[PDB]
């Protein structure tokens, strides 16, 4: 039994990882939120989803992608003009081995802090395993 | 086995909970169109995921928040200095006990009524039972 | 059985168009096919989709992007932004389904984005329960 959801209290920017660090739900402790990533332990067909707010009333572009170790499997863009508020979100299903790091990475722009709120969220959970 | 998915009809707004009642999947009959909550029967673990669409051409912002029982597990937020259609949406997994009740309540704003056509949605289904 | 698929969008679409996701991460059993971008149903059950449409920007206000279910729209969405801002039509559904159902994500007016192989446009599901 693998799932977990967490939160994002902090306000991020730049090109970091972000640290959902407002944890909901942890079966088996396989999310970090001092590094804000998703360790596989078991290979096996894992859903991901995330949810990030951009930040509101400074800027008006913000990126947001899901990445598996280094290399990019979502991407995600919120963008309005007038620097309203507006999520970069995304879903993914991916086959994943043991040591395998999931996590999501701004790629440029702000991101809201929503303290308790959660505004922005990442979630994810195994639906098969090998 | 359970699991739901339904939709928005009429038009909401301020902070009254958005009943779904174009309902489309409910196994096991534990959503409530009629109050719009999920109640659980069964202790364990559950993915929700909402959809709420801002009502356009009137107001800029607009809020929506998944509750369980009366805690906020999720907060979303539409805004569009335009009056512009946009999305107030996000996911979650949750353990609940049974009682717990699970609902999308509006946080201020106004939202779209789709009628029949599933613009506003809210479905979720039971991932492991203790 | 393990039934699942994820695809992201490489070209650009627009008008009433169904939507070929033909960036394929994901495809166990192979009943999503990215030449019709269509998910064929072979076991009867329980299944989760959601799709995220990137609008194009710099061209258009407007976007709709539907998921529907053999011919039949099962879930609406659309992207506004009178200033051809980046914005998603997005959306999930939770659908019974039997063999032969045909499950696709459908533009309904607009212009959706061409990410490549970036994934920003994305098509995915996977069966909750067999029958
Ligand atoms: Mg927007
Ligand atoms: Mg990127
Ligand atoms: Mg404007
Ligand atoms: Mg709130
Ligand atoms: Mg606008
Ligand atoms: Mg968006
Ligand atoms: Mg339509």
């Amino acid at each position: 039994k693998i799932a977990f959801y967490a939160g994002l209290k902090r306000q991020h920017e730049g090109y970091e990882v972000l640290k959902f660090d407002d944890v909901v739900t942890n079966l088996g402790n396989h999310y970090d939120p001092t590094t804000g990533k998703f360790t596989c332990s078991i290979p096996g067909i894992y859903f991901f989803t995330y949810h990030v707010l951009m930040r509101g009333g400074d800027g008006t572009s913000m990126w947001a992608d899901l990445c598996k170790n280094n290399q990019v499997r979502a991407s995600a863009i919120a963008q309005d003009a007038d620097q309203n508020y507006d999520y970069a979100s995304n879903s993914v299903v991916l086959h994943l081995e043991p040591g395998d790091e999931v996590y999501i990475k701004l790629d440029g722009g702000k991101a809201h802090g929503g303290n308790n709120n959660k505004y922005s969220t990442f979630s994810g959970f195994i639906i098969y395993a090998d």
